[PDB]
């Protein structure tokens, strides 16, 4: 038994549900968070802009000193930082931007960063502003991750379009 509420049952381990993942987290402060980040963790708009400001800019921060030890992340990859005043951890996962041309073969690999963590909240990797399909998206981390996944939808028509099409 977890924090988390209001969640629609997808399947054995996917949840989903219309809720702002910055007030979620706020909420919940899970163990983990899922960012859609970037591969320079730069976040600038969509989730991560979102994440980021509700830190009063503590994660850009973090992120700044992890691109000069580390460099960049690959499309595809994550890494674990703090979860600031939001969750314990914050995953930042790189998902495909097709706005930018990149293999949407790649969003599997960004779901597969999920199986390395129990129970995450998390958001529809290469949705919104990424430019992929969110239907897409869904139908991969279902199928890809086999942890517990509880997604956090900010649209409340695009929820109802996933939950009405769900299969
Ligand atoms: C990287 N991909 C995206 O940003 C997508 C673009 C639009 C479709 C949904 C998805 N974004 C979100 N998903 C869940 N919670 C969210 N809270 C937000 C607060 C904000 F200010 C801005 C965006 C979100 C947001």
């Amino acid at each position: 038994v977890n924090s988390f509420s209001g969640y629609l049952k997808l399947t054995d381990n996917v949840y989903i549900k219309n809720a702002d993942i910055v007030e979620e987290a706020k909420k919940v402060k899970p163990t983990v968070v899922v960012n859609a980040a970037n591969v320079y963790l730069k976040h600038g708009g969509g989730v991560a802009g979102a994440l980021n400001k509700a830190t009063n800019n503590a994660m850009q921060v973090e992120s700044d000193d992890y691109i000069a030890t580390n460099g960049p992340l690959k499309v595809g990859g994550s890494c674990v930082l703090s979860g600031h005043n939001l969750a314990k951890h914050c995953l930042h996962v790189v998902g495909p931007n097709v706005n930018k041309g990149e293999d949407i073969q790649l969003l599997k690999s960004a779901y597969e960063n999920f199986n390395q963590h129990e129970v995450l909240l998390a958001p529809l990797l290469s949705a919104g502003i990424f430019g992929a399909d969110p239907i897409h998206s869904l139908r991969v981390c279902v199928d890809t991750v086999r942890t517990n996944v509880y997604l956090a939808v900010f649209d409340k028509n695009l929820y109802d379009k996933l939950v009405s099409s769900f299969l």
